[PDB]
């Protein structure tokens, strides 16, 4: 119930995904995450395997959130 997860930041949030370009229709948890690691990945994750995964690791735990908030479907 509490300021986590009302429908305020999960407004900033799902507006913050559309902004960078990766929510989605029907979207599943786990195709978000590897839309923002796609859009995440620049030198730094493609010269350094150790922040390539803080890449993949923000990415996913991103998505998270974003599932919480309803935006996206849990993965099946
Ligand atoms: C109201 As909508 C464009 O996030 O389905
Ligand atoms: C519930 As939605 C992120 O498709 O408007
Ligand atoms: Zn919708
Ligand atoms: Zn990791
Ligand atoms: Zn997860
Ligand atoms: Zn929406």
């Amino acid at each position: 119930l509490s300021p986590q997860y009302n429908w305020v930041a999960c407004g900033i949030l799902e507006g913050g995904l559309k902004a960078a370009g990766v929510l989605e229709e029907g979207q599943y948890n786990r195709e978000l995450a590897e839309a923002i690691a796609a859009k995440g990945e620049g030198f730094w994750t493609t010269q350094f395997p150790q922040i390539g995964d803080w890449n993949e690791d923000q990415a996913a735990a991103l998505a998270d959130r974003a599932q919480t908030c309803g935006l996206v479907k849990a993965d099946t």
